[PDB]
C-alpha cells in the first residue's frame, strides 16, 4: 500500500522546510522514513490525516478536541515532554487561587473581582469561564461571552478584552494610558505572573493561573501559606494540593493519529529514533526541537525534550480530562443543555441486562436518571472520567482504579449486619461493615482443602474483583511469590482474562457460545451468581464468592432450573487452616473481609448525586413507597444488576470520602503489591495522566 513512510503534516512553509530537513537527515542515518505534506492550518491537517493524505501532526489541547470529533476522530499517540529530564512535565493544572480566609467557594464567585491571564488563554479564561458557564445567565453563542462574565464579576483584569464593549473586564488592569488592558507586557497584570500579582496586590479576589506560578513566584515557603486554591467540589485547600483541587489539567501538545489504521507503530518508531539521534543536544546537523532564527515551534515546541507514548486506552476526551473537556463543551452548548445536563444523573450500565433495568428505573425517575452503557466496568469508568456518564456502583477492587483515576466514593452499599436479621430504620447512617470472601467447594471430594486447591479448576467472579480475585490471588501470591496467575489453577473461568488462556477455559459465554469470558452478564459464569453456577455445574472445583452467595442460590432462593434443587448442605467452605466447614459458618471460615461496593463519581457531581439517590431510594429502596409495587432498585434477585441484591440501602461514608480512606490502608497495600505483576489498560492510562 503506502510506503514505510509516516507522512507528516505541516501548517506553514517554514514548517514544511524543517520537515524536509527532517526527511533528509532521517535518510542520512538510515533511520525510519518521513515524508511531508503542507496544508495551511491545523484543521486542514486534521482533515488530511482523516482522509488518508497524511499520518500525524502535533496539536495543542483545543485542536486535540476538534480532531477527536466526527468526522475526524483522531487520537493522541505521543506526548511532548517539556522541562528538563529529571524534571519532566507532561502537564500543568488550571487552578483558582484566592487568599487565606474567605468563605467564598467556586459556586460563589458572583459579584467578586477577578484576575485572568488574558482573553481566550487556557488557564486564565477557557477553563475558568467554561467551568463557570452554569452560573453566567448567558444565553449563548452568540451574545458574546464577555457580556455575561462582565455581568458576573464586578470587575476583572482580562487583558485583551474590549474596554470599549466591556469596560468592566479591564477595570482592574494596571496598564497606563492605552496600554491599559493590553494583551502585552505593557500590561503588568498580563499572563500567569500579572494575573497572580493582581491577587497579590489586592486588586482582585481570584486569580485564574497555573499551579507552578504560585510556586515559582512565591519566595519563602511562608507567604505561600497565605494562599489557597478553590476546588470543584466547593472546598478550599492549600496550594500544594493542586493535584487534588484544580479546575483542569492541561496536557502537553500531542502527536495525533487516526484511531483506525493510524500507523501508531510507525509513528512511535520514527519519533523514538528522531529523538535518540536528533534529540536535544544530540547533533549539530539537525535538531527536532529547534526553530530557525525568526520562527517559533516548527512541527514541535522548541521547549520540548522528548516524547511520551500515550497508552492506547486514551481518547482525546481522556487526554484532556473532565475538567478541561467539559470546560470546552460548556462554552459551546446552549444554556438549556447545560441546565438539563447538570440536573440529570447519567448512570452507567455494564451490559444489556443492566441497561434494561436502568431504563426501567430511568422511566420512573421523574426525569432525574438517564442511562449510558458499556461492555465493561473500565469502559464505564472511562465514560464517567469523560463526563459522559456520572455514576455506577463498584466493587472495592474497581474503587481503587477509579480512585487512581481521580474519582471519588459517594455512598456505599449497606448489607444487613450478619446472616439472619432485622431491618434497621436507620440503615442510611449505619457504618458499613464489609462482607466476607469465601472459597466454596462441593462437599463430594473430601480431600479438597485450602492446602490442595492449587492445580485445580477455579471459578472467579471477574478479574480485579475483591472476593473473586484480589483476595484469593493475593493469598496464593503471598504463598508463592509468583506473578504467573494463569499457573495457580489448571483451568478457570475468570471473566475479563485473556480469551486464549487457561483463565478463560471454563467460561461458556451466552446461550450461543459468544461473549465467552467477557466481564459482564452475557457470560453465564460472570459475577457472584455466575461463579457459583460454574461450581454447581461442575465446570470448576472452587468458587471465590461471598458467603451470602451460596444462600441466595440454594434451597430454592434462586428460581433458575440449574439452581432450583441445589441444597445448602451440598456445599462446604475452605478455611485458611485446612478445615472444611458448612456454609453457615463463614464467620469462622472466610478468606478475608472485603469493603462494601460504593457508588463513585466526579467531585463536581457528588451533592447532586447523593440528593437524587437518597431520594430515589426512598421511593424504590428496601422499605420504599413504590417497591414492590412499581419497581425495586435493589432487586433483580440473584441477578445483582446495577446494585447487589442484598443491599439494604445506600449509606453515608462518615468522612471516608477518598478511595484511600474508604478502602483503608491494608486493602490498598495489598492491591498495590498485586498490580505489580500486572495492571490494566485503564489503571495504566490513569497512571500516565497523573504522572
Ligand atoms: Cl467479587
Amino acid at each position: 500500500g503506502r510506503r514505510r513512510s509516516v507522512q507528516w503534516c505541516a501548517v506553514s512553509n517554514p514548517e514544511a522546510t524543517k520537515c524536509f530537513q527532517w526527511q533528509r537527515n532521517m535518510r542520512k542515518v538510515r533511520g525510519p522514513p518521513v515524508s511531508c505534506i503542507k496544508r495551511d492550518s491545523p484543521i486542514q491537517c486534521i482533515q488530511a490525516i482523516a482522509e488518508n493524505r497524511a499520518d500525524a501532526v502535533t496539536l495543542d489541547g483545543g485542536f486535540i478536541y476538534e480532531a477527536g470529533l466526527a468526522p475526524y476522530k483522531l487520537r493522541p499517540v505521543a506526548a511532548e515532554v517539556y522541562g528538563t529530564e529529571r524534571q519532566p512535565r507532561t502537564h500543568y493544572y488550571a487552578v483558582a487561587v484566592v487568599k487565606k480566609g474567605g468563605s467564598f467557594q467556586l459556586n460563589e464567585l458572583q459579584g467578586l473581582k477577578s484576575c485572568h491571564t488574558g482573553l481566550r488563554r487556557t488557564a486564565g479564561w477557557n477553563v475558568p469561564i467554561g467551568t463557570l458557564r452554569p452560573f453566567l445567565n448567558w444565553t449563548g453563542p452568540p451574545e458574546p461571552i464577555e457580556a455575561a462574565v462582565a455581568r458576573f464579576f464586578s470587575a476583572s483584569c482580562v487583558p485583551g478584552a474590549d474596554k470599549g464593549q466591556f469596560p468592566n473586564l479591564c477595570r482592574l488592569c494596571a496598564g497606563t494610558g492605552e496600554n491599559k488592558c493590553a494583551f502585552s507586557s505593557q500590561e503588568p497584570y498580563f499572563s500567569y505572573s500579572g494575573a497572580f500579582k493582581c491577587l497579590k496586590d489586592g486588586a482582585g479576589d481570584v486569580a485564574f493561573i497555573r499551579e507552578s506560578t504560585v510556586f515559582e513566584d512565591l519566595s519563602d515557603e511562608a507567604e505561600r501559606d497565605e494562599y489557597e486554591l478553590l476546588c470543584p467540589d466547593n472546598t478550599r485547600k492549600p496550594v500544594d494540593k493542586f493535584k487534588d483541587c484544580h479546575l483542569a489539567r492541561v496536557p502537553s501538545h500531542a502527536v495525533v493519529a487516526r484511531s483506525v489504521n493510524g500507523k501508531e507503530d510507525a509513528i512511535w518508531n520514527l519519533l523514538r529514533q528522531a529523538q535518540e539521534k536528533f534529540g536535544k543536544d544530540k547533533s549539530p546537523k539537525f535538531q527536532l526541537f529547534g526553530s530557525p532564527s525568526g520562527q517559533k515551534d516548527l512541527l514541535f515546541k522548541d521547549s520540548a525534550i522528548g516524547f511520551s507514548r500515550v497508552p492506547p486506552r486514551i481518547d482525546s476526551g481522556l487526554y484532556l480530562g473532565s475538567g478541561y473537556f467539559t470546560a470546552i463543551q460548556n462554552l459551546r452548548k446552549s444554556e438549556e443543555e447545560v441546565a438539563a445536563r447538570r440536573a440529570r444523573v447519567v448512570w452507567c450500565a455494564v451490559g444489556e441486562q443492566e441497561l434494561r433495568k436502568c431504563n426501567q428505573w430511568s422511566g420512573l425517575s421523574e426525569g432525574s436518571v438517564t442511562c449510558s452503557s458499556a461492555s465493561t466496568t473500565e469502559d464505564c469508568i472511562a465514560l464517567v472520567l469523560k463526563g459522559e456518564a456520572d455514576a455506577m456502583s463498584l466493587d472495592g477492587g474497581y474503587v481503587y482504579t477509579a480512585g487512581k483515576c481521580g474519582l471519588v466514593p459517594v455512598l456505599a452499599e449497606n448489607y444487613k449486619s450478619q446472616q439472619s436479621s432485622d431491618p434497621d430504620p436507620n440503615c442510611v447512617d449505619r457504618p458499613v461493615e464489609g462482607y466476607l470472601a469465601v472459597a466454596v467447594v462441593r462437599r463430594s471430594d473430601t480431600s479438597l482443602t485450602w492446602n490442595s486447591v492449587k492445580g485445580k479448576k477455579s471459578c472467579h467472579t471477574a478479574v480485579d474483583r475483591t472476593a473473586g480475585w484480589n483476595i484469593p490471588m493475593g493469598l496464593l501470591f503471598n504463598q508463592t511469590g509468583s506473578c504467573k496467575f494463569d499457573e495457580y489453577f489448571s483451568q478457570s473461568c475468570a471473566p475479563g482474562s485473556d480469551p486464549r488462556s487457561n483463565l478463560c477455559a471454563l467460561c461458556i459465554g451466552d446461550e450461543e457460545g459468544e461473549n465467552k469470558c467477557v466481564p459482564n452478564s452475557n457470560e453465564r459464569y460472570y459475577g457472584y451468581t455466575g461463579a457459583f453456577r460454574c461450581l454447581a455445574e461442575n465446570a470448576g472445583d472452587v468458587a471465590f464468592v461471598k458467603d451470602v452467595t451460596v444462600l441466595q442460590n440454594t434451597d430454592g432462593n434462586n428460581n433458575e432450573a440449574w439452581a432450583k434443587d441445589l441444597k445448602l448442605a451440598d456445599f462446604a467452605l475452605l478455611c485458611l487452616d485446612g478445615k472444611r466447614k458448612p456454609v453457615t459458618e463463614a464467620r469462622s471460615c472466610h478468606l478475608a473481609m472485603a469493603p462494601n461496593h460504593a457508588v463513585v463519581s466526579r467531585m463536581d457531581k457528588v451533592e447532586r448525586l447523593k440528593q437524587v439517590l437518597l431520594h430515589q431510594q426512598a421511593k424504590f429502596g428496601r422499605n420504599g413507597s413504590d417497591c414492590p409495587d412499581k419497581f425495586c432498585l435493589f432487586q433483580s434477585e440473584t441477578k445483582n444488576l446495577l446494585f447487589n441484591d442484598n443491599t439494604e440501602c445506600l449509606a453515608r461514608l462518615h468522612g471516608k470520602t477518598t478511595y484511600e480512606k474508604y478502602l483503608g490502608p491494608q486493602y490498598v497495600a495489598g492491591i498495590t503489591n498485586l498490580k505489580k505483576c500486572s495492571t490494566s489498560p485503564l489503571l495504566e492510562a490513569c497512571e500516565f495522566l497523573r504522572k
